């Protein structure tokens, strides 16, 4: 029963790390999703002024 | 200990789960970074071309 229950703590640690950085990653990817496309509208604006 | 190893197998099965979201989030954030700095490079170039 102790290395089942240190197996057990082990991998529950490992398990809540790897979903805290699922939901940053995440929140990541939207942030920089939104960058991407403000920065496509800039270039956009940008290349009607210039013709 | 059967509970616990019934946990740790759930546990881990979960972390690996959590493990592939990492390297997909990963994958796409790195993508968009890369589609964002074509994007800014772009956006140089235009204001070059404004001045």
């Amino acid at each position: 029963l102790k290395d089942a229950q240190e197996k057990l703590e082990l991998a529950e640690k490992k398990a809540t790390d790897a979903e805290a950085d699922v939901a940053s990653l995440n929140r990541r990817i939207q942030l920089v999703e939104e960058e991407l496309d403000r920065a496509q509208e800039r270039l956009a604006t940008a290349l009607q002024k210039l013709e």
